[PDB]
């Protein structure tokens, strides 16, 4: 099963899901010489409830926060969007070192870590699921994370890593705000993408916010001794969770500010 171990890793990933070498792949390399300003962008409007938050869990491929979308109190508009996007989960990705884990790259820059706030569309599909399979299904938020001062808005998700230790745990994660995890600027980037995961399904719109927020060393660090193992299995730890960047194919990026 898919990973990012040696056997199991992004390299992989094609023998199992041959949309890994597809035409609109995520991550990518944004080089902001050749993106082009677009004024017909709307303002993007986050609205987001800590009471949404439900539960935090180790997926054995990151933590993941998830909210409570039979319910439209937490909802990403505007942008490049069309309706409303239903918040759905928050996740992150990580290297094995602080000098490169985040998945975006820009102007040949990797940060230590990238969050994503995925968000799908509750106007036109049913489910979560069924948006994944569909083009305009998803919306994504990526935040970058570099080295800094020491982030008090990661503490809630910190104090639980260690209860959530082993693949499939799971823990009440609630009154959780997410709004404040975001930079004081959302000046973006957009373009059609995937999932950065198998099943790498092509129905992503992307915001890549462009001004980074801060981790310590210390608190990146604690994101690594989770394991991609289940309880009574020989443990291997999850240090590093990003997949490269795959080639533009032609797909131009666009930006949120001039
Ligand atoms: N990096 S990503 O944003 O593209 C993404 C999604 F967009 C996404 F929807 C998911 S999903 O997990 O919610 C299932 C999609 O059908 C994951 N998840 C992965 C990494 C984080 C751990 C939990 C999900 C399992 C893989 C995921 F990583």
């Amino acid at each position: 099963s898919w990973g990012y171990r040696e056997h199991n890793g992004p390299i992989h990933w094609k023998e199992f899901f041959p949309i890994a070498d597809g035409d609109q792949q995520s991550p990518i390399e944004i080089k902001t010489k050749e993106v082009k300003y677009d004024s017909s962008l709307r303002p993007l409007s986050i609205k987001y409830d800590p009471s949404s938050a439900k539960i935090i869990s180790n997926s054995g491929h990151s933590f993941n926060v998830d909210f409570d979308d039979t319910e439209n109190k937490s909802v990403l508009r505007g942008g490049p969007l069309t309706g409303s996007y239903r918040l759905r989960q928050v996740h992150l990705h990580w290297g094995s070192a602080d000098d490169h884990g985040s998945e975006h790259i820009v102007d040949g820059v990797s940060y230590a870590a990238e969050l994503h706030v995925v968000h799908w569309n509750s106007d036109k599909y049913p489910s979560f699921v069924e948006a994944a399979h569909e083009p305009d299904g998803l919306a994504v938020l990526g935040v970058f994370l570099q080295i800094g001062e020491p982030n008090s808005q990661l503490q809630k998700i910190t104090d639980t890593l260690d209860s959530i230790k082993e693949k499939g745990k799971q823990t009440r994660f609630t009154n959780f705000d997410l709004l404040s995890l975001l930079p004081p600027s959302w000046d973006y980037w957009t373009y059609p993408g995937s999932l950065t995961v198998p099943p790498l399904l092509e129905s992503v719109t992307w915001i890549v916010l462009k001004q980074p927020i801060n981790i310590s060393s210390q608190q990146l660090a604690k994101f690594r001794s989770l394991l991609c193992t289940a309880e009574g299995e020989a443990a291997a730890f999850l240090v590093s969770n990003h997949r490269p960047p795959q080639p533009l194919k032609g797909r131009k990026v666009r930006a949120s500010f001039h």
